């Protein structure tokens, strides 16, 4: 529309003033004996501990994964999706690392349907581009150490050590070190939260060439049991100032706006001349509406096509490559055309198929049937 995600937020930052919230150890002892109690199952979760192989006191994390279905429950202890816990080396008990709370697709919830968002929500709303990778978590232990997680693990090629390697080049162009890193994200006593995206480590469905490789910051949360996010002009200046990549932003008073402005973009699936995968929407949101406490919210915008149909596609020729049936559910004569294409190329180049099993060459495959189609890939989902 008359809207351009943006990422020249940060220098309006200046204005604003990030939070800070300080850990309770009373707190986050109750927080752990809760969660303990659903890892002794017999809400459920399940934990596992890591060591921390550049920690110099030998500090280990425990990562809490709960599944997809507690988050719709009430009364849960927390509902931060990605939570590391942890002692640090005087026996004190620290929330490590502290994701998003487990967000929603527009309809995939009874509080993400637009009427629900409508009357609980309330502006401005945080539209920030859904990049399209893995989720990279980093914080700052006690002991100075730098933790780099995946959603929910950070030993060793993991995609943790690989989201590392990367902050390692950034810091490195940037002339600052990991530790500085550990020291101020401890400082503000917040997580780091980025999206991986590198089609040299692992393609997605997006394209994310040498140049636009990197981790992606999307977001800063405190280390707290309560979700409590930075507004995105300040995590766009956090970037800046330690060398991530930055989350485009659009910032759009009105909720019938956004809606408006969501469902012309899902009319291409590209915004601005880029191919988009989608929009994570930031706000504040109602108990119930009118007045209340206000507190920190998302939803999600995925745009379904093309993606569906790219997505569909790779599973397609994985099972074309493994001996399972592909799973033809949508945009049925052309995955039929597509997946005879893709028996011709992997009989043409029979090392294709190895690759395609380890993510590499998704893309272009997809996109030299496109070519030989002389089709667009939006026309082809709208067959
Ligand atoms: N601007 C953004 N704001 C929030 N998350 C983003 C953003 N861009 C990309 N992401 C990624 O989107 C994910 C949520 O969308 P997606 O549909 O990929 O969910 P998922 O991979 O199934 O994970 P989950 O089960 O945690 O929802 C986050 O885990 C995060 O890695
Ligand atoms: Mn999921
Ligand atoms: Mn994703």
């Amino acid at each position: 529309s008359r809207y351009k995600a943006s990422t020249d937020y940060a220098k309006d930052a200046e204005g604003l003033t990030a939070p800070y919230v300080s850990q309770d150890p009373q707190e986050t002892a109750a927080l752990v004996r809760a969660l303990d109690d659903a890892a002794k199952k017999g809400f459920s979760v399940k934990k596992t501990r890591y060591a921390v192989a550049s920690s110099p006191t030998g500090a280990e994390v425990d990562s809490w994964r709960f599944n997809d279905w507690d988050y719709k429950k009430p009364d849960l202890p927390t509902y931060a999706r990605g939570l590391f816990t942890t002692r640090t080396q005087h026996g004190v008990p620290e929330i490590a690392v502290r994701g998003y709370d487990k967000f929603f697709n527009i309809d995939e919830t009874r509080d993400t349907a637009w009427s629900a968002i409508r009357e609980r929500t309330k502006g401005p709303y945080e539209l920030t581009l859904m990049e399209n990778g893995c989720i990279i978590f980093i914080s700052g232990l006690e002991d100075g150490t730098l933790l780099v997680c995946s959603k929910h693990s950070t030993g060793d090629l993991s995609h943790s050590s690989a989201g590392e390697k990367h902050l390692e080049a950034q810091l490195e162009r940037i002339g600052k070190t990991k530790e500085e890193l550990a020291r101020e994200l401890r400082k503000r006593n917040a997580t780091a939260v980025a999206e991986l995206c590198d089609d040299s480590f692992e393609e997605h469905i997006l394209a994310y060439g040498p140049d636009k490789a990197g981790l992606y910051l999307h977001g800063i949360n405190l280390n707290i049991p309560e979700f409590i996010t930075y507004p995105s002009p300040l995590v766009q200046k956090f970037a800046e100032d330690w060398g991530f990549r930055k989350t485009g932003l659009i910032i759009i008073d009105n909720i019938d706006d956004v809606k408006a402005f969501l469902e012309e973009v899902a009319e291409t699936g590209a915004h601005d001349g880029r191919d988009v995968e989608g929009f994570v929407i930031r706000c504040k949101k109602s108990t119930n509406p009118g007045v209340g406490p206000y507190h920190d919210w998302f939803f999600k915008y995925k745009f379904e096509e093309p993606y569906l149909m790219y997505r569909q596609w790779r599973e397609c020729t994985k099972a074309l490559i493994s001996g399972k049936q592909p799973k033809i559910k949508k945009h049925v004569k052309i995955t039929e055309e597509y997946l005879l294409y893709a028996r011709k190329r992997l009989a043409a180049d029979p090392k294709l198929a190895k690759l395609y099993n380890q993510n590499h060459g998704i893309i272009k495959l997809r996109n030299d049937f496109l070519e030989y189609k002389n089709m667009k890939g939006t026309d082809a989902a709208n067959l």
